[PDB]
């Protein structure tokens, strides 16, 4: 009888999605065991009788001095990882006296495939991120081949349109370790190798809808030997009582996910551009970074806008006050605007933000984008204007219902992401092999 094996990637929102997922399938196979793997701070953080968690590894040697690179403790974990994992899963054999059936994964779990393969069970990667990430990943090679690997300075405009569903990304848009930004470091090299391996996976499932591009759906069942949506997750499954006394549509909520802030100067033009707007506001900013703000901001603005540390973002977004999300284009920030109606002003950095950035503003116009790509005051405010006082905001909210209609069918009774959910739940049912 089963018992399913999960990795799980303990940075940015990785692991909760997949716990999310995880809960899903365990009350769908109440008689399989699911063994859930992280770090302790990340099980933590995220936490059907059948689950248990287990703390494996961050990878930071006993006495090590950190060197102060960035994604140093994500190099570490990593590099350990492997054994990391390993160590775990046998635990959890011991603890349950069943040998792993299945092992489920995030895709950035770098060797889950090989370690399926030696177990001689199925891998079953979670793509944390959207279908658009996805493709260029899978076709690394395709583009690496056409575009060339020496830089694209000049022809950052140029469109990714030899790529299957990709006609509006542009050579700028693409994830850095694809053809710029650090191509030999250990993080482009195990992403490399990610695409390459994810065509050999039993299935890869992703939290996403088919109907969202039906065309890019096609090409990666194609690309992929099975191909699985499930999602959107969230349509499935004192800020507010402050913003139970604002108008309608008013307020701007403003994030970067887990593990972005932007830089100093962009952190006064937001706060620049909200108080000469007077616009109400949410703006979840980490604590630490709130040196960076001007000195009198707090002060002048304490009246209609409020800057925590950690906002409750998916019922922020819901609630009929807001009208307006600042964002990094994180996937999971999107479709939760989504659910909430809520108009995007993207502000993407890094990864895939700036395919999701695309998608939001030229793909299915949900979202404005800011000119030249940093905040500005007047650019800001320009965006604040448009979407909360002008068409736009009344044409962007439009798109946003019939999207949300979209996806909501995608995951009714009969619904595609409903029936690729049962195929996932049969999946992870199986028992080993003999
Ligand atoms: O103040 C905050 C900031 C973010 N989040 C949650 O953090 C996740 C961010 O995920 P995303 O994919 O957008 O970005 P990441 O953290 O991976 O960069 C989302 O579920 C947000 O709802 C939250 O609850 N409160």
């Amino acid at each position: 009888n089963p018992h399913v094996a999960v990795l799980a990637f303990p940075f940015s929102t990785h692991a909760a999605p997949l716990l999310a997922v995880v809960r899903r399938l365990a009350a769908a196979a109440p008689h399989a065991v699911f063994s859930f793997f992280s770090t302790s701070q990340s099980n933590a953080s995220i936490f059907q009788c059948n689950i248990k968690s287990y703390d494996i590894s961050d990878g930071v040697p006993e006495g090590y001095v950190f060197a102060g690179r960035p994604q140093e403790d994500i190099e570490l974990f990593t590099r350990a990882a492997p054994e990391s994992f390993r160590q775990g899963m046998v635990m959890a054999v011991a603890e349950t006296g069943r040998p792993v059936s299945c092992l489920v994964a995030d895709a950035f779990i770098w060797f889950a495939a090989d370690m399926a393969a030696e177990m001689g069970v199925a891998w079953l990667p979670f793509w944390t991120a959207g279908p658009n990430s996805l493709s260029t990943h899978v076709y690394i090679d395709e583009i690496r081949e056409k575009i060339g690997v020496s830089g694209i300075q000049g022809r950052e405009d140029e469109l990714l349109n030899f790529i299957p569903g990709m006609s509006k990304v542009r050579f700028r848009d693409l994830q850095e370790g694809i053809v710029f930004g650090n191509l030999n470091s250990l993080f482009s090299r195990m992403l490399h190798r990610m695409g390459q391996v994810l065509p050999k996976a039993t299935a890869v499932f992703i939290n996403s809808f088919e109907e969202l591009d039906d065309s890019l759906t096609n090409d990666l069942k194609s690309k992929l030997k099975t191909y699985l949506n499930i999602g959107p997750f969230n349509l499935i499954t004192g800020c507010l009582q402050w913003l139970k006394e604002r108008k309608p549509t008013s307020v701007v909520y403003i994030s970067f996910g887990t593990v972005t802030t932007p830089p100093p100067a962009e952190v006064v033009a937001l706060s620049e551009a909200l108080e000469a707007s007077r616009v109400p506001f949410i703006w979840s900013l980490r604590d630490k970074a709130r040196v960076h703000l001007p000195e009198g901001f707090l002060e002048k603005t304490r009246g209609y806008g409020m800057v925590v540390p950690w906002a409750p973002q998916a019922e922020v977004l819901a609630h009929e006050a807001v009208g307006a999300f600042v964002t990094h284009c994180g996937w999971n920030s999107l479709w939760e605007s989504v659910a909430g109606g809520v108009p995007l002003i993207c502000r993407p950095f890094f990864g895939d933000q700036r395919l999701n950035g695309r998608m939001v503003e030229d793909v299915l116009e949900i979202g404005v984008r800011i000119e030249g790509g940093v905040f500005t005051k007047s650019g800001l405010m320009s965006c604040f204007d448009q979407i909360l006082s002008q068409e736009k905001g009344k044409k962007l909210r439009e798109n946003l219902r019939a999207l949300r209609e979209t996806a909501d069918r995608a995951v009714g009774p009969k619904g595609s992401s409903t029936e690729n959910f049962i195929t996932l739940v049969d999946l992870v049912s199986k028992p080993k092999d003999v």
